[PDB]
């Protein structure tokens, strides 16, 4: 029993973070095979930011330029490109501790680890989700740029993330590995507004099928409703729209305890028209959306 | 900016994870230099559970009777022992992978990562504290006995929990490395009520200091109070008293925000009197007690 934010182990992503310098600027690499990616902008410089143009920056900048550093040793570098926002530097030694792995490009409402790091040091390990605005809620101070976002399944590690930046709103702004930024986000300091966040539906009532499993059950009703009613609850409340799909997603959660996906989005529908009048759900006294139903049958059975 | 529940990262402890095996039942031991510690229930039978004399059970056991497996590879057992609820099975191997480490029986009120473990193999990472009654709100399912608690300092690992059971509250109870339960609690499937469980007070003070560090400062008011003052509205709400050890100890973030401890306690007190009104702080719509003044540093600095 019990229900927590749980993250991947995170030691195989350990062995793989390095320290990115070019010139003044120092951020974080992540080296699988003989390749260490990072962001671009770590070619930046102070008077830099606003506009940076990384096609002629980079054009000043020669393989010797980019020191890469892990742990106390030193990495040579033998080439260098540049492939949408993030840095390819070719190194001449493979990480021996690369662990078998994967990019994907995640798609919103999705979670995911990250280990947050500081001059290619390990820090500490939580979970979050992106965001539908394609923003995270995440946990970074200056220095963590280049830390990564993953999940792991079977020893396989699939990365997902590269953190980039922070939008003055304190929300964080990243790419996938192949550095295309997640949202309509640039990396330059500049005029950036996220959207409206919407609240992850499918992972709401994956949540409410956790708490049911873990004995919290005050929640649930003598109602039910149909698809088309509980979206109109949905928009209202600035919930994303429920699909079949979705439906389909909970199905081994509707199984296995036996309630209805309809009758928990009854549930669900009560509790956002009266909220929770003091009382809480699994330890929160809000309604959780960064438990998918992935999430919750790994750590619930 | 951002707060997250952030574990410390796990892979110097995933490396020490071993199985261990007595008849038919496994769990989780903990592999460091030449010995395996293990909860010392792994040798009770189903007709055991509800009075086992571990001290007769353990005269009909050998060292053979031990199956000791790290991944594909079998360890040779060639001692073993018990000291207070934990089982000490000397091996024939040191482990390449153990890292800098010591035992700590942690007090009360302070925090610490989970690394939980199924058949020897790590599943999940998550941040927990220890309850004033000493229990611990973890996340464990069925398997996950011998899964360990430890924080980390500049690569030292201290180990501070070793998981053991569940109580029928759904809470969890177990030992230091060195088999003292935390509590009053017995290892045997036996009627166990925990205590009444206190909020830690300093840590709910110091999350109140990250969530001004980080812009949240909505709850902050024109109020002060005194120690005495506040602990008659702490004992009311059930919150640990706080005393001058705990004021020295949020130190730190007092001066780094110009805000006196004793201004911050009388912001604790309106909204232990009056609630949130539906609002919400650092994404919590409740007080959160379990980050330390140590933990905020760390993660705001
Ligand atoms: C990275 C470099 O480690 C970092 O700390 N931040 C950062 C600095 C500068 C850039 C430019 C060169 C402007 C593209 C991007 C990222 C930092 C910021 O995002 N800072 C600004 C852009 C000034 C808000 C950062 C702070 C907190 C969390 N993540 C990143
Ligand atoms: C351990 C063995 O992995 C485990 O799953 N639990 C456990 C079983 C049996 C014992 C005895 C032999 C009775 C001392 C202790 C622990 C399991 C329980 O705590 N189960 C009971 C005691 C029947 C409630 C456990 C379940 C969930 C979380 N942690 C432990």
């Amino acid at each position: 029993s019990g229900f927590r934010k749980m993250a991947f182990p995170s030691g195989k992503v350990e062995g793989c973070m390095v320290q990115v310098t070019c010139g003044t600027t120092t951020l974080n690499g992540l080296w699988l095979d003989d390749v260490v990616y990072c962001p671009r902008h770590v070619i930046c410089t102070s008077e830099d930011m606003l506009n940076p143009n990384y096609e002629d920056l980079l054009i000043r900048k020669s393989n010797h330029n980019f020191l890469v550093q892990a742990g106390n040793v030193q990495l040579r570098v033998i080439g260098h490109s540049m492939q949408n926002c993030v840095l390819k530097l070719k190194v001449d030694t493979a990480n021996p501790k690369t662990p078998k792995y994967k990019f994907v490009r995640i798609q919103p409402g999705q979670t995911f680890s990250v280990l947050a790091c500081y001059n290619g040091s390990p820090s500490g390990v939580y979970q979050c989700a992106m965001r539908p605005n394609f923003t995270i809620k995440g946990s970074f101070l200056n220095g963590s740029c280049g830390s990564v976002g993953f999940n792991i399944d079977y020893d396989c590690v699939s990365f997902c993330y590269m953190h980039h930046m922070e939008l003055p709103t304190g929300v964080h702004a990243g790419t996938d590995l192949e550095g295309n930024f997640y949202g309509p986000f640039v990396d330059r300091q500049t005029a950036q507004a996220a959207g409206t966040d919407t609240t992850i539906t499918v992972n709401v009532l994956a949540w409410l099928y956790a708490a049911v499993i873990n004995g919290d059950r005050w929640f649930l009703n003598r109602f039910t409703t149909t698809l088309n009613d509980f979206n109109l609850v949905a928009m209202k409340y600035n919930y994303e729209p429920l699909t079949q799909d979705h439906v389909d997603i909970l199905g081994p959660l509707s199984a296995q305890t036996g309630i209805a996906v309809l009758d928990m989005c009854a549930s669900l529908k009560e509790l956002l028209q009266n909220g929770m009048n003091g009382r809480t759900i699994l330890g929160s006294a809000l309604l959780e959306d960064e438990f998918t139903p992935f999430d919750v049958v790994r750590q619930c059975s």
